[PDB]
């Protein structure tokens, strides 16, 4: 509890949230299999306390930091092969695909305005794979939402897509460059053709594999597998975010749109959230000028060369995996999944849960944690 | 800009992001006049330290963090005078209010499955006077507003509710303590009469006037305002946001609920975004402790002296005030109020911009801060 009249001291106050932390897991400590999250690179930890007391909410106030956002934008535009992106440093990839999301509805609106749409609510493709945020852009906008099949190797059907495009009118396409679930990467080459030929919107969610993708050391590449989603490719917007496989603490997700064109269907402030952060920005362009592509490619692979480790003792000791690893995330087939992950839980070991444990290798699991893993797992099955 | 293949060093990032930062304003510099974000309670920097690599949106993994946006809610609820409040500690007021009107549409999405409601969108009756968050949840939802009129003192008209509420079926009514041009309070209790007698949700937008409302001294409430706004009086939900009047870093907003009997309304994880910030919580919960009512009551009439030595100053230099401020803001009415805003910015002052100059007396507005203002002010003025 209740508030009180007393106030309390420091040492009371920062005591008692220590023993809350020591509840928590931490990413070092070889507990966490399952998140996309993981440890910030050190010196965000400055940046952060240096940037606190910003708000791109009021840009007025904070130019540099302002400036810091757009140049941050300016480098993952770069990187995605597109040196006029528009875009923000925003909340995470929730908050990009909603605003890629708003962009799409308006530009159905001022269709429906002209007489152009014979759809009462925009209707977008979006494949079975798709994070939940999409579900709570649905949720929220009244979008209707084609869903689109997936086929053996788990990317989108394209042959449907093209299917549906020419018998319904479509506002929107979604393809997935780095799945939630499994890590595979859509036919983005294909969609875009698709999408370009059809004057259809076309949003790619590359939340994780954004800043993966770019890096892959050409041992971990699969024939048949297509790797290019970014600009070149001609998309209309790309989720990214930083706080992911870019080692920045949260907040900091990212939208970039093709070019400042598309600011004017972000009109209802483009972000949705008002006051916000200014760290995530300079967190973002610090992050990646202090790596340049060299670090990041180094970080990439070592995750990549411990994913394929992981993936070599899962066969060696009789377990199935969904896939053979696209990026550096592994699934393992479990009928008693639930209960295996419970009984992980139990065991200190975290993943999450297709009828599969779900484990992404992110830079905090270290061979000895795969090696801890495995054997724990062994135990459990008897 | 662009994306490098080298790396730099520390050194030189961390040199570059200072001089961006210089190009900031400070809080502390006595420049900020209009923004409701202040210096943060210095406490703070060690939290977000600590919690820096923390996620509420895998909860599971953060055990303790989510027990302390737990007790930071319960915190806020106990100030609310509700001790069973579900609610969130979020990204800021405008998250807050956004699922405020996803349960309201829930509410009203419910009644039109059965049947029991013959609006094709949620009707809400919103004041004219709400924040631009309000536009932008209308915006994504689809959501019909009546916009009531405003009376004489700029506080919504009860009576244009209730012959509304009689006429129409409604399925919402937002009322503001503390409105973000003025910082009036809505007739909260008569709202809420309204309301309970016609079943209808009823949403308190208290994101700055939560934390300073409950603190005001006797000497600075006035006659006939009605300063009662919170869950004594049955309202359904109310934003509050600690990272405006609580002193807590950005992202700190509140959203808390009557119970958690609303929590199904918020079914599509309630939150609008996923990977979320912990420190958030952690540090709203420890501000509340270390402070206590003493010391946030102390800050608030620290802030409302300076408001009141203001509104003094301005009327002895024969400048009009919009109205006798209620919270710590005060406008001054001026035609050229455009000109004399971007006057004020070339002499080191930023305010906002009703035909007015809008001054937020955070805690970083000294007596010295007022007494500059006022001369450069009446210089402008020839
Ligand atoms: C392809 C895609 C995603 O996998 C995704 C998040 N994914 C996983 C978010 C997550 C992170 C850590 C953890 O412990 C649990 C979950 C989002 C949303 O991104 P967010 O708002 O930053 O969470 C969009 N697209
Ligand atoms: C009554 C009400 C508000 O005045 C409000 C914000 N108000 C002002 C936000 C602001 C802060 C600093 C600054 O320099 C400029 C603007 C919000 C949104 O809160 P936010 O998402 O935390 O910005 C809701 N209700």
């Amino acid at each position: 509890r209740n508030m009180q009249e007393k106030g309390v001291s420091e040492k009371e106050i920062l005591e008692e949230l220590k023993k809350y932390r020591s509840l928590d897991l931490k990413y070092e400590d070889g507990n966490i299999f399952g998140s996309m999250c993981s440890n910030v690179l050190p010196i965000t930890r400055k940046i952060v306390d240096i940037f606190l007391e910003t708000n791109l909410g009021d840009p007025g106030l904070f130019k540099g930091t302002k400036l810091l956002e757009e140049k941050a934008v300016a480098l993952l535009g770069s990187l995605l092969n597109n040196k006029d992106a528009y875009g923000h440093i925003v909340s995470g990839g929730t908050e990009a695909n909603l605003m890629a999301l708003r962009c799409i509805k308006n530009i159905w609106r001022e269709k429906r305005r002209k007489g152009l749409s014979k759809n009462e609510h925009p209707k977008i493709i979006v494949p079975i794979t798709a994070h939940f945020s999409f579900e709570k852009g649905r949720e929220m906008m009244d979008l209707e939402y084609i869903y689109a099949p997936i086929k053996e190797d788990y990317t989108i059907d394209e042959k449907f897509v093209k299917d549906a495009v020419e018998d319904y009118d479509v506002d929107g396409i979604i393809g997935i460059a780095g799945t939630t679930e499994l890590g595979t990467i859509d036919n983005i080459e294909e969609l875009s053709k698709i999408a370009k030929e059809n004057n259809i919107y076309i949003h790619v969610d590359a939340a994780f594999g954004g800043l993966v993708i770019p890096f892959l050391d050409d041992k971990y590449k699969k024939k048949g597998v297509n790797y290019k989603f970014d600009f070149s490719l001609g998309v209309d917007s790309i989720t990214i975010d930083p706080h992911a496989m870019g080692h920045c603490p949260i907040p900091s997700g990212g939208i970039l749109f093709k070019d400042i064109g598309y600011k004017r269907y972000l009109d209802v402030q483009a972000t949705i959230l008002g006051t916000r952060v200014g760290f995530g920005g300079a967190c973002t362009y610090a992050v990646l000028r202090y790596l340049g592509r060299e670090g990041q490619r180094k970080i990439v692979n070592e995750c990549m060369e411990n994913t394929l480790y992981l993936y070599k003792k899962l066969k060696e000791n009789n377990f199935k995996p969904v896939i053979e690893p696209i990026l550096n995330i592994v699934a393992i087939e479990d009928e008693d999944y639930k209960e295996v992950c419970k009984k992980l839980r139990d065991r200190g070991i975290y993943v999450s849960v297709v009828k599969a444990l779900r484990i992404v290798v992110m830079p905090h699991i270290k061979r000895e944690h795969i090696d801890n893993f495995i054997e724990i797992l062994n135990s459990i099955k008897r």
